[PDB]
């Protein structure tokens, strides 16, 4: 029924520096969320080789990315480990991250954006192309919940009685800017993917909406 | 929290007919769900014409074909006018219907099925190629509510908390038999619709997953 809670502050302070940001190469936020689905897509398949059953939800490990054109999103889905709501709570947004402080000052220091990733944030570097996300997720271990945030201070947690049941893992469904549009073509998408995605494990499907004439 | 109904007679008698049947001309079953897509698109736009607010729920007019092949599953949707829980109820199976008899007395005398569409039951065709369907539909007037059959001697109707959110319309979900599912395949689906689709107002659009590589 849908719960308010706080950003760490240092985790607000990362947001609006990266939401009201110039930068050219913002195509990165790309790289940032194929590389995190990837680790949940690792995670998962790691657990089940003690546990094959956490695989029996959804057999099949692929990430598909979804231009939505009509309502200006992009979603990037992912049959991965997913989060609980307690680990949305947790990870994303309440408790101390890691490098949020560290990338920051490496970022006054003159660091390029590009580096969010190896300190251990570049989930926030959507926001270089988004001004709102919903993380909808379903771990094994708990219902399908909807994260959302627009950058703001706080961010909410609802129990998902609205999106089509993801069997296991992860939706990120970017309501991109209005100067990013261009991220919701396909050839723009295979470009960055080919570029700057070389080396995945696992099958980058991209869906397509084509007119029959 | 989900109510069961029972089939008219008649209409369990024509599920029956349809469901256990060779034929070759299967490939109607697409006719005639975008036949009914289409007709549920005239409907909302001549609504729409002394009610404009009627189209804001969903203002694009279209038909979308998802060929899911993982789940054996094909979707037919369209932003039409959708159908309430009430007329879910009355309109697909409880009431009697207007040509199911003079339908199946029809196909005694020889009648092609293909037919099937002029007695206005069109919509049971898609037994043809299915044997699970979830007529999944919002009405602005209306939740969101899915209809099941397995072509038993009854239905269920749920209110639906657990599919993505049509704004406005109505999803096919058909359950594809394990004979057809050519009806998978971009390039049967694009046939189907140029040769016996001709002559439709709205945009088909057919959703396409191909891997990045
Ligand atoms: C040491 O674990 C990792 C953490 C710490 C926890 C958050 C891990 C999560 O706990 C529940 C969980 O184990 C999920 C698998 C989470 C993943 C990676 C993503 O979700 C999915 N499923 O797509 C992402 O939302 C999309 C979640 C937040 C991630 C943020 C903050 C990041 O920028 N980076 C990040 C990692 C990373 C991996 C590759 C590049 O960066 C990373 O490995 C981390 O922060
Ligand atoms: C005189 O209205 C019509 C009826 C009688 C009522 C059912 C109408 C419905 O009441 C609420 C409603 O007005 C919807 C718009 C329903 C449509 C057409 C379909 O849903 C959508 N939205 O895709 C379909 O489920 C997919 C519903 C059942 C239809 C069946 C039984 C049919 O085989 N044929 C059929 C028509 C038809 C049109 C073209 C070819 O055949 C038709 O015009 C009819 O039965
Ligand atoms: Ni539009
Ligand atoms: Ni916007
Ligand atoms: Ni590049
Ligand atoms: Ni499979
Ligand atoms: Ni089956
Ligand atoms: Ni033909």
């Amino acid at each position: 029924a849908s719960e308010t809670f706080e950003f760490q502050a240092e985790i607000t302070q990362l947001m609006s520096l990266i939401i009201n940001t110039v930068y050219s190469n913002k195509e990165i936020f790309l790289r940032e969320l194929i590389s995190n689905a990837s680790d949940a897509l690792d995670k998962i398949r790691y657990k089940s080789l003690s546990d094959p059953k956490q695989l029996e939800t959804e057999p099949d490990l692929f990430i598909r990315i979804t231009p939505k054109p009509e309502q200006k999103v992009l979603e990037i889905r992912d049959s991965g480990i997913g989060m609980t709501k307690a680990e949305l709570i947790n990870n994303l947004g309440t408790i101390a991250k890691s490098g949020t402080k560290a990338f920051m000052e490496a970022l006054s220091a003159g660091a390029d954006v590009s580096m969010i990733g190896q300190f251990g944030v570049g989930f926030y570097s959507l926001f270089l192309v988004a001004d709102r996300v919903q993380v909808i997720s379903k771990s094994n271990d708990d219902e399908q919940y909807i994260w959302e945030s627009n950058a703001g201070g706080s961010f909410t947690v609802t129990l998902d009685e609205v999106n089509e049941r993801i069997g296991r893992g992860t939706i990120l469904r970017l309501f991109l800017k209005d100067d990013q549009l261009e991220y919701l073509e396909e050839k723009r998408i295979k470009e960055v993917i080919k570029r700057h995605s070389e080396f995945v494990a696992y099958p980058i499907q991209l869906v397509v909406t084509k007119e029959v004439e």
